[PDB]
């Protein structure tokens, strides 16, 4: 019941400009190293994978990411099949959704199908962020309390979420990993906003490191290990029947 799908096996060498835009500078951890990325230099399509890359070109760090113009409502499931080429110390690869036309983050929500941090190398993080949860100034999220801690991010896996009016469910290789639930409170507390906007698709490989001279989460960057790609074999959204 297939709503949208990219298997990156097109005529073309870069993800279809109809659907996909490139991530851009922002004074936060993931977005920092977008500033000064010359066009599509960290993003290509090649034997059927979207290949997102992180390098340090001449002194200065470069992230590789795109996101969808288009969003999707509740009653969908998102599926992203991806590996990392290698564990990169300071890597910060991300498969996530984000709301289009939401009041300022986090109010309208954020959903993370996969993120990776050098600190817990044998584990990924499936995480949900709201206003209710974080604060505004907070950005901790709520991750699987009881996750998989012998995981190999460098094999292909299929990262995945369901959004219903009722709740957000995460999967990995098609096993449920855990869920966050609408509690149906005073809609004011913005406890569960994940259906009030459409949520998009954001694929990136960012470098972490220092930020305004305070170290971020993905921790210290090791140049030795650069570059590193994340390959998205494909991306699929499915209405539920
Ligand atoms: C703490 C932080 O960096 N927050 C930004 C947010 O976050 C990410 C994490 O919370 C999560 O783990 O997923 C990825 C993994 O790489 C991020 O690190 O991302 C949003 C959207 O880009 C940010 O927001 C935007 O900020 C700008 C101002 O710079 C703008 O004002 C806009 O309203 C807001 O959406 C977080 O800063």
């Amino acid at each position: 019941s297939v709503l949208f799908v990219d298997s990156f096996d097109g005529s073309s060498v870069v993800p279809d400009t109809a659907v996909w835009k490139l991530c851009t500078y922002a004074n936060n951890a993931w977005s920092q190293w977008f500033r000064d990325v010359n066009g599509y230099e960290n993003v290509k399509v090649e034997d059927g994978y979207l290949k997102l890359r992180a390098c340090k070109d001449n002194g200065t760090y470069k992230n590789g990411g795109v996101f969808s113009k288009i969003g999707f409502p509740c009653g969908t499931r998102l599926e992203v099949k991806a590996r990392l080429t290698k564990l990169v110390r300071g890597g910060f690869p991300a498969i996530w959704q984000m709301p289009i036309g939401a009041p300022e983050w986090p109010r309208g929500g954020e959903i993370d199908l996969m993120e990776w941090v050098q600190g817990t190398p044998l584990q990924i993080y499936q995480t949900v962020h709201t206003y209710y949860i974080n604060g505004a100034n907070g950005s901790a999220g709520v991750t699987n309390k009881n996750p998989d801690k012998n995981f190999d991010v460098t094999k292909d896996h299929v990262y995945a979420v369901e959004r219903t009016e009722k709740e957000v469910i995460f999967y990995v290789d098609g096993k449920e990993t855990w869920r966050y639930g609408n509690q149906y409170l005073d809609e004011g507390k913005l406890q569960y906003p994940f259906c009030e906007y459409p949520f998009n698709i954001i694929l990136n490989f960012s470098l972490g490191g220092e930020l305004n001279g305070r170290m971020t989460w993905s921790g210290e960057i090791c140049d030795e290990d650069l570059p590193g790609e994340m390959w998205v074999d494909w991306v699929r959204v499915v209405s539920l029947n």
